[PDB]
């Protein structure tokens, strides 16, 4: 009886389509889905970005490990500054791991699993809907037998139980829905706060340590000068 | 007679190399033009890693703008810290945008220039090569000339003239060369300073300044989560 109920539900709203049957109005809650759907557009955006600055970053590792590489080549073991010079190269490339590692566990992943939560959301938002149609096809069914010539007691009072049970299950995942979209609407600022702390807390450590290999670098070029001086 | 002097040095080099005809050794000079073309050739490659690292740099601008533009759409001006949000947005863009124009400046320019240097000392050393082969040609005539069975007076006394203008021609270019090479060896050091202190000292602001706008963005969602506190 699943099949059956699935096609009176489509022909009821191809009827509502062709201007033949009319729908309970459902405005309010739109409003609502609207503002879910735009959340959950915001957050997969949010979500690819991130994924995106983690891409960038390793680029970023990349061309920085290129550099201090050919450095490494053109910088002779006769010169001072040389053993510190590896120390440098080898902390940098483990700043850039470590770095990226947290990235993707502490912003990347906590984006997945926020933007994941809408899924089952949204099951329960296309649910609603399908028994909103299911309550208007048993009302377009109930009117129909009650407007028939021939009088069928039998016929009236399955329609009746139909709307009955219709109308119960639509407002079981309505009550569910009203009470759920607005916490969940509210919980993305929390999420913001969680994502963007996280990347401020990484970058700070990642700016203190890089900033003290960087400053050894221009000691190590200040010893190498020094051992060529007239 | 330039036309001629091309077509016996390229005729002298041809009967070298077939072992008809003995060259002048030049092991000494070669070791000091190979010593010139690794200088050259590491100098290339610096240089293409510094491009490289400014592009990765423009790479991770953009990624991070795309991040600050995400987050500044799904921050409503209902909140408290947009304002602040927007200031740090543009500020860090700007700070990318200095980073990259000084990296530009002072270390891709900086390199481009040292590297252009190399391309006339090449062209001495390959002007050194042809009148070594001059004088080689000069010998070769020379000796055909006093080994032919008609004794020609006037003959051989142009084939000496040549010998003694091809020697004199070659040690002026062989004692500047001499002269120039082993400073310009040395001047690699001087370089590699250069370019590795411009660096560090335009991360170390870069580190500090972003460290400070990183510190305002944490502000800025703690900000917003005490706004929407229960």
């Amino acid at each position: 009886k699943q099949v059956q109920k699935k096609f009176s539900r489509a022909q009821e709203k191809v009827l509502q389509k062709l201007g033949k049957a009319v729908e309970t109005k459902d405005e309010r809650f739109e409003q609502s889905a609207s503002n879910f759907y735009q959340q959950q557009a915001e957050g997969h955006k949010l979500y690819k970005d991130l994924k995106n600055f983690l891409s960038a970053v390793k680029v970023m590792h990349e061309s920085s490990k290129r550099v201090s590489e050919t450095l490494q080549e053109i910088y002779s073991s006769e010169w001072d500054g040389h053993e510190e010079l590896k120390a440098i190269v080898w902390n940098n490339d483990l700043l850039w791991e470590d770095y990226e590692e947290k990235l993707a566990d502490q912003a990347v992943r906590t984006m997945e699993i926020y933007v994941a939560q809408f899924s089952e959301i949204k099951e329960r938002i296309a649910k609603r809907g399908r028994k909103l149609v299911d309550y208007d096809s048993a009302r377009h069914h109930l009117e129909a037998v009650q407007n028939a010539k021939k009088k069928d007691e039998a016929k009236t009072a399955k329609a009746e139980e139909e709307f009955n049970k219709a109308q119960t299950v639509f407002e079981d995942l309505n009550q569910e829905l009203l009470e759920e979209l607005p916490i969940l609407y509210n919980s993305r600022i929390g999420c913001y706060v969680t994502i963007f702390q996280n990347i401020s807390n990484l970058r700070d450590v990642f700016y203190r340590e890089m900033s003290k290999l960087n400053h050894n670098l221009y000691e190590v070029m200040s010893k190498l000068e020094r051992q060529h001086s007239n």
